[PDB]
């Protein structure tokens, strides 16, 4: 089962939603924190809106992005939980996610930093292209942006 | 306007169609053969079918694949034209494609070799995951396969 973190935010011709669930098992092994050592599996569900400037039809998953997360416990006496999400596929389709260990129940601040395919930070920069010619060309990639939400962790 | 290469073939829970159009200009530069040095831009349009075993909803583009192509001129006294396609986005959405120089008008044989994200040959093996756990898990990736077509090049 999936639990939402705030309401989805629409930016750069995309709908950015943040959900969480029980920790997961993934292939290749050694990328995700072990489920037994994790608290949640945090996800970034990024999908195209109508008239997306980079050629994606409505509802399509936006691939080859790189998402960095920052999770801070509201009022908590702990450091921010940071990490990088990974592109993966599940029963609900492709998404960006990571297995995370939290700092107990309470209110938390979540911040995602979405990097375009051409970003200096994006390892998949040389693997994904964009047509520029008049006939089949699309608009330049969006510039790196951040997105925040507040959520109450109860303990799932 | 795109021109078709035979009829699409349905394999491994996907619909595999081969098209071509005029050569393109792509960002980043230095990956595609120059449009002035090319004859066509060959594409592989791979989309999910209903009941796709790896979690893709119907119509969705299948990402992180690696496609190798082999183009032979029927009866022609020329070497086969080979290469690797690249994941890119255009006005019609994401796909795999490459700029190719043909050997004049005539009948041709096209052969694509589709590699799953976990393939030894696929550079994007450490970049794309798959849930394996009972609840959110999907079926293992398809095994590497080939698809062939015959087409008549008239000259764009
Ligand atoms: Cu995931
Ligand atoms: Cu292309
Ligand atoms: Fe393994
Ligand atoms: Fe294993
Ligand atoms: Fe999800
Ligand atoms: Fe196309």
């Amino acid at each position: 089962l999936e639990y939402p973190i705030g309401t989805p935010q629409n930016l750069a011709g995309m709908e950015i939603a943040a959900v969480y669930l029980q920790p997961i098992d993934m292939e290749p092994e050694g990328h995700m924190r072990k489920a037994s050592e994790s608290d949640i599996h945090i996800e970034a569900d990024i999908h195209a809106l109508s008239n997306n400037p980079n050629g994606y039809p409505e509802g399509f998953w936006v691939p080859f992005l790189f998402i960095k997360y920052e999770i801070t416990k509201v009022g908590g006496s702990g450091a921010p939980i940071t990490g990088d999400m990974m592109a993966m596929v599940a029963s609900d389709g492709p998404h960006y996610g990571d297995n995370v260990k939290l700092q107990g129940p309470g209110k938390y601040k979540v911040k995602y930093t979405i990097y375009p395919p051409n970003a200096k930070e994006n390892p998949m920069s040389p693997y994904y292209g964009r047509h520029t010619d008049r006939e089949t060309g699309v608009r330049p990639w969006f510039k790196t942006f951040s997105v925040e939400w507040d959520f109450t962790y109860a303990g799932i």
